[PDB]
């Protein structure tokens, strides 16, 4: 898996650790070993939720696998609680979309995958 | 619909109120509640377009339905009128991707739309 | 062709010239006209790659067609390549998502490709 969030919440708001925090519990969710997990915050972000400026998140996972109906479920569960829990968002001021990606579509070490 | 804007524009360019407009003209383009729409903006940009530096955007749309053939011809109408008018841009400098997302593969409020 | 590099390499390591180089490698990668070409560097990410913050670049392409498995190992080649030689982004802590987009979901001029 890879994640990427995108907030409105300010960079001093990410707490030291954040981003290992997101590679190991989304190696324990996917069952996906730590190396090839990437994770990507961009703070500081002029965005709105409803048409208003409180925290809010647009987020994206990209996985070859594991995504489906009841792992998105989970997957949505974990990633809206860690950025209720650490950064302070609303759950219900986050979106995160799920992408299956064809491993031929995914490039990687001078190949695909 | 969410709709994401990247653009070479400088933040100063970026008028208060471009957030809002956009939320309210997309609630009455899809049909859809302005609460579930989501707008963010990213000026000062890298990027080149036609390998000019000149003003220019990369967007997308993100919705569950309203996407389609007439639909998005409508979208683009829509969008790269108000790039051009807030922020100046060309509409020949406008990509606007669009995507239709099934409800399994959208997260919100701990869980998905399906 | 359009391509986006998200990376935590600082902006004063992307090269003059970067993006020029980007439009034209991909001009003679997919035989596009260079007119349609966009290219987008994101430095400064706050980024890990295997739970390390070495130099690391999350990107994507893409394309109405020209989108493949052999294709994209031929485009994954020339990309990683230029990343390593020009951003110093060791090739395995990269990710490039390729989109193969319907010409109906890409809106550019006021319509669509399609
Ligand atoms: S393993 C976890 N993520 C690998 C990946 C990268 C792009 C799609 O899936
Ligand atoms: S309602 C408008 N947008 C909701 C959405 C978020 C992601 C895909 O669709
Ligand atoms: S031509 C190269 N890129 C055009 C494009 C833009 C979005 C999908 O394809």
């Amino acid at each position: 898996p890879m994640f990427i969030v995108n907030t409105n919440v300010p960079r001093a708001s990410v707490p030291d650790g954040f981003l290992s925090e997101l590679t190991q519990q989304l190696a324990q969710a996917t069952g996906k070993p730590p190396q090839y997990i990437a994770v990507h915050v961009v703070p500081d972000q002029l965005m709105a939720f409803g048409g208003s400026s409180e925290p809010c998140a647009l987020c994206s996972l990209h996985s070859i696998g594991k995504i489906g109906g009841a792992q998105n479920r989970s997957y949505s569960k974990l990633l809206c609680g860690l950025l209720a829990e650490r950064l302070r968002i609303s759950p219900d001021r986050v979106y995160i979309n799920y992408y299956d990606m064809n491993a031929a579509n995914v490039g990687w070490n001078n190949s695909t995958f």
